């Protein structure tokens, strides 16, 4: 039936979900092996998390001219296996090598990841926007968005386990099994990635610039171009700060009582995966869900609104008082926020930019705003820890903020998608004219 091609859609999202957050717990071991004195150096930190980002825009870019010049049946397999293979390698860095070298394996292994996460990432919301034509389609695209929280989750979940499993080993003085830990993590991917391939196996310029001419033509209105730029906005601003916290999220449980100064090699570890899966099952993996029940009964841009909105007041909190205040307060308001980004700008951004455009133009507004969104998931990604050491996070955090507010105000360029049918008003548009 049509059910069992959403899941493997779903399966495809929570892999490129996992893979792309599991940097936030692979990161925190490669500092206890390589740099065990001092922390990782900020630039080559950054580098290392936006890699997966960076390939992703240049996934849908490439694969978007390959699917484009040669069909769907000439990308549809080879997207999974080039992640597949980049797995293999980052997780195969010589044991031996020098930290900085082992670092630039990593960095340079994940942007071919990105690649092949970046194909099939817009691909899986028009399958189920085109196909559905229905008022429940929302709910079908934040079904498989929602498996963003489970790769998120799942990798929090796996970290723990595995924590838990090198305890006697680590408490008996063999501090170098860390080591092994992190490529345990990365390699767990696998399992789901062999499966889903299984199952997945059982005049180009004169039409380029004829569609380039009616794109041209759709947005040069005002009534049209606004829905597109509040798209790319929308999808901008909110992968600025979740992408930085959620790539980081590690980070800032160390500027919260996460990272003391008791304990030994596992107690360190341990405390900071409780606080990882704490806030990813408390916080944001339900967001996708509360966004699940409520955008076919409230609309997608109040959601967007309260998202934006609610998102930035802990956001302000945290930076007014991160320096100031206990760990309790910290962690209380780090989880609601989480929280918020699932249910709130998160999905409906993904939602919005599926949902409010005609077929005739959908594949390039939602290519241009899903690619908006990477751009600003790597801008946070590449400076977050750079910033942190110049400005400080109270001051990075105040960036975030500011990058809420803005999208609360750009909600307002956006028609409200719930119960519409985009390609019905465009028809309904020109019929009147
Ligand atoms: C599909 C996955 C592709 C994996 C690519 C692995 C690249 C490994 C890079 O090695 C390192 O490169 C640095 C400069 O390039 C050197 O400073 C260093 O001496 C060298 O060890
Ligand atoms: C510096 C100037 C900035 C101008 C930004 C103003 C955005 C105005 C958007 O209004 C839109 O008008 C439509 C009716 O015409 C409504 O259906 C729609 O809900 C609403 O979003």
């Amino acid at each position: 039936p049509q059910i069992k091609l959403v899941l493997l859609a779903g399966v495809g999202f929570f892999l490129d979900a996992y893979d792309l957050f599991i940097i936030n717990q692979v990161a925190p071991m490669l500092a206890q092996v390589y740099f065990p004195k001092t922390g990782l150096p900020a630039q080559r930190q950054d580098l290392m998390k936006a890699a997966a980002n960076i390939g992703c825009v240049v996934g849908q870019v490439m694969f978007g001219v390959l699917g484009d010049s040669f069909g769907r049946k000439f990308v549809y397999g080879k997207e999974l296996i080039l992640i597949i293979v980049a797995t293999i390698f980052q997780m195969s860095a010589p044991s031996h090598w020098d930290g900085n070298r082992v670092l630039t394996w990593i960095t340079i292994c994940r942007v071919f990841l990105g690649i092949g996460i970046g194909g099939d990432y817009p691909m899986s919301a028009t399958v189920v926007s085109d196909r559905a034509n229905i008022h429940r389609r929302g709910t079908l695209l934040c079904f498989i968005f929602a498996n963003q929280g489970w790769g998120s989750f799942v990798g929090s979940l796996v970290t723990i386990v595995t924590i838990s499993g090198f305890k006697h080993r680590l408490k008996s003085g063999h501090t170098h099994d860390v080591d092994k830990a992190w490529r345990i993590l990365i390699g767990l991917s696998l399992i789901p990635a062999f499966g889903t391939l299984y199952q997945r196996l059982t005049g180009v310029i004169a039409s380029k610039k004829a569609h380039w001419q009616e794109f041209v033509a759709y947005f040069s209105t005002w009534n049209h171009f606004r829905n597109l730029l509040g798209s790319m906005l929308g999808w901008f601003l909110v992968d600025i700060a979740f992408y930085g916290i959620n790539l980081n999220q590690s980070v800032v449980l160390a500027q919260i009582g996460f990272a003391g100064k008791t304990g030994d090699v596992y107690d360190k570890l341990f405390q900071l995966a409780t606080g990882n899966i704490i806030v990813t099952a408390l916080g944001f993996l339900p967001g996708y869900y509360f966004t699940l029940f409520l955008i076919d009964i409230v609309g997608r841009k109040k959601l967007q609104f309260m998202g934006f909105i609610m998102s930035g007041l802990f956001l302000a909190i945290l930076a007014g008082e991160i320096d100031h205040i206990g760990k309790g307060p910290l962690l209380a308001c780090f989880t609601f926020m989480q929280f918020f980004f699932n249910f709130g700008a998160n999905t409906t951004t993904f939602i919005v930019a599926a949902e409010l455009f005609p077929t005739r133009i959908r594949a390039s507004a939602h290519g241009i705003s899903a690619a908006a969104g990477q751009c600003g998931a790597i801008l946070s990604s590449l400076v977050f820890n750079q910033l942190k050491a110049k400005i400080g996070t109270s001051a990075v955090l105040w960036i975030f903020f500011s990058t809420c507010i803005l999208g609360f105000i750009s909600t307002f360029l956006i028609d409200e998608t719930m119960g519409v049918d985009p390609d019905e008003k465009d028809l309904e548009e020109r019929r009147a004219r």
